[PDB]
């Protein structure tokens, strides 16, 4: 299991053309990875959402040549969540590596960042 706090940030993810939240190892077929925020309107208003990749796929995808844009590379994520509640459950079905993005990610005031916990569960 794993639990985590921070902050989703839009000049973090603008950076890095994603902001890398975490990543995580687990054995079986499934696992939850609970994410939980207060601050939902802010997180609808930035169009605040999450993106999983299977870190395989994900370094097969910074391997390539030239590269993909912000944007296709995001596309190619195996699990996203659109942030519009105070909770969202993801099975994580099968490393695994987690990023955040918003409407300013790939492009106006930012505003501040979004406080979260994550809770991962392996059953
Ligand atoms: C997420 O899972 C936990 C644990 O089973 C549960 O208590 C909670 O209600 C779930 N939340 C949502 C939004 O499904």
């Amino acid at each position: 299991d794993k639990t985590l706090r921070g902050s989703f940030s839009s000049a973090a993810a603008r950076d890095a053309q994603g902001q890398s939240i975490g990543h995580f190892e687990f054995h079986g077929d499934h696992a939850l990875l609970c994410v939980r925020i207060n601050n939902v309107a802010v997180a609808v208003g930035k169009e605040a959402k999450l993106y999983l990749f299977q870190a395989q796929e994900w370094l097969k995808l910074l391997e390539s040549s030239p590269g993909y844009s912000c944007s296709e590379r995001l596309a190619r994520a195996q699990l996203t969540v659109t942030v519009t509640q105070t909770e969202h459950n993801l099975t994580v079905s099968q490393t695994w590596r987690v990023f955040y993005a918003d409407k300013f990610t790939c492009r106006s005031p930012q505003g501040e960042e979004i406080p979260f916990e994550m809770v991962l569960l392996n059953p």
